[PDB]
């Protein structure tokens, strides 16, 4: 019931054309339908490879649904022209006629959302997208924003794509109250904190070994470690573990496949809202790993009891769902 | 800078007349001038006394009221001028400063209740609008269809906020800031907890009278900051005090009002205030010292914050 999307972050960075497509096939293969990506992912090369997939995205003889997103980043704005041009270069990318979803990625702080709204507005009526999104932004944002379209009869937006995974749960408060009473639904990203709800790292990592990977050895691993690499987590993680092992002995599943199961059965996502988790990967393995665990069931009640006292663990620093 | 409010919650309950109009007495001659009411406060007897006061409210001294949907009355229109009109009969004046919508009315479209202000302020019966207990969210969508349908703002809001209780600071404060709102909290000792006055374990015997226990709202005060880790958060907070100071600590009361006049978010610059509460004179007037007081210690500060990080995790909502 609550719903799978394909995270392309990975595609043309750690997964070259063919594992990407693989993957798409493997998604695909267990009716699941739809893919998220985005202008920034892979310098591009994400859309590229997407693209070039022979899905015939946008079109309608298409069963797979594709999403993406302009963001604000090195000094492109989120001023119109600018929403404009990487719009349309995403769709020149996807080599489809429209987005079935295009989101605002990010907040852009120096623009003001009027200006940015009414562009998405008029690209609309263009029928260069079909649903527009919202990630990143504080509650009382997305609620400015639904207010301004509803007063100027513009799209409103309908889904909302935010950090949340069973250590992470700041959205909970009031970002999910805001979306229930404008009617977006949620897509959560980062729902393995990055993989560190995968218990493959201890702590110490950060000092001696720093594992090549989301946390160490590129551009965005330090934004990841200020995010989720702290020893209150890793406290948390051991708790969870412990508590598999306790209720389930022998027969106790991977970490992994118990924080999925957390957002598929005991989060505050809905099947009845259209709600989703937006599943990550590096490889195909891992893919097909995570596709086995959203088919598992629900976890014992003592495991929901841990992973609650675990997000007790961290909440006083858990990062923050907006920028 | 960060200015003080006086509190009228227990005018009408714990304090009587003579008390009360002692305590308006104390606030005024340390040159304060705002006084925070309700129409529910002591059942109307909170207003009545005040407007008893000969204080001529509609002017040096500036009143707040306001109206709330609990029992009900909603927040319809017809109920947000009935109680304004009573709480204007009760102070004895023609205008508020201040008018506040007390906590949201889930049931009634908020541009019902904000269309009824509009002509309320239009008639002249309050100068300023508040909102309290609203989520960021809520009065982002207020202030949004405010300025599209071209009424009167609201330019003050009244929330929780304490040293153990920064829920607000998250996203509350930042949209705030942006809608161009003013900040006066409440609860600044946790309802009295921040005095260091309980100990836990009072809940089983003890359970002195007072505001956790004996009385209608009791219970709820105990749900909102009645935790063991809040318990553990105030000793760290009076070890710190003890540690940096000696012999010359200052007591946790006094500690943690400083926090909110020169450690908090709340800003002078923009118009913020302490809403301070007692239920009796001696209380009242052991608080307006410490509202003097100058900053505390660095590892005060810092042990405040470990003590946040305590209770965090089980911060009750600002929001209703
Ligand atoms: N709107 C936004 O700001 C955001 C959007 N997103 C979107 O959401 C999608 C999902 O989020 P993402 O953060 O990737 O999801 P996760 O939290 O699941 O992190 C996924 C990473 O964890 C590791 N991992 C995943 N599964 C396994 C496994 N079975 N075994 C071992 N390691 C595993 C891999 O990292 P590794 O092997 O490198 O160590 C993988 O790259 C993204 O692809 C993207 O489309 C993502 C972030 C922000
Ligand atoms: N908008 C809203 O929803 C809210 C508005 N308010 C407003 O804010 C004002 C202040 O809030 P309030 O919670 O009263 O503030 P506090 O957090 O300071 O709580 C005040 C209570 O703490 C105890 N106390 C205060 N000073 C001392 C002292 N020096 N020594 C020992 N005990 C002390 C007394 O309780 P005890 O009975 O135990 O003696 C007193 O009644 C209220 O009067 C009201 O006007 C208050 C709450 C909600």
């Amino acid at each position: 019931r609550v719903a799978s999307v394909l995270g392309t972050m990975e595609m043309g960075r750690r997964m070259d054309a063919p594992a990407s497509a693989a993957a798409v096939r493997a998604f695909l293969e267990r009716g699941h339908t739809e893919l998220d990506t985005a202008f920034m992912y892979s310098d591009g090369q994400s859309e590229t490879i997407l693209g070039g997939l022979g899905l015939g995205l946008g079109g309608g003889d298409c069963r797979v649904k594709i999403a993406t997103k302009a963001n604000p980043w090195d000094g492109k704005s989120l001023k119109p022209d600018s929403v404009r041009s990487q719009l349309e270069t995403s769709l020149k990318r996807l080599q489809c006629p429209q987005v079935d979803l295009f989101y605002l990625h990010a907040p852009d702080h120096g623009t003001p959302v009027e200006e940015t709204l009414h562009a998405c507005q008029r690209l609309h009526q263009e029928g260069k997208f079909v649903e527009l999104g919202l990630s990143n932004y504080a509650s009382w944002e997305v609620a400015e924003i639904c207010t301004l379209c509803k007063s100027n009869g513009w799209i409103l937006p309908t889904v909302y794509q935010g950090m949340y995974n069973a250590t992470t749960r700041q959205v909970e408060t009031e970002l999910f109250p805001c979306l229930r009473h404008f009617g977006l639904r949620f897509y959560a990203y980062n729902p393995l904190a990055g993989g560190l709800l995968t218990g493959k790292y201890k702590y110490e990592d950060k000092d001696g070994k720093q594992p090549v990977g989301r946390f160490f050895g590129n551009s965005w691993a330090e934004t990841y470690r200020n995010r989720f690499w702290k020893e209150h987590h890793f406290e948390a993680i051991a708790l969870v573990e412990k508590a598999l092992q306790a209720a389930y002995g022998a027969s106790a599943p991977s970490v992994t496949s118990a924080a999925l199961r957390w957002m598929y059965h005991h989060s505050q996502l809905q099947g009845a809202h259209g709600d989703a988790v937006i599943l990550g990967m590096s490889s195909l393995e891992q893919l097909e790993q995570n596709l086995a665990a959203t088919e598992e069931g629900p976890l014992e009640p003592a495991v929901v009891d841990a992973f609650n006292q675990a997000w007790h663990l961290v909440a006083h620093e858990c990062p923050n769902y907006f920028r």
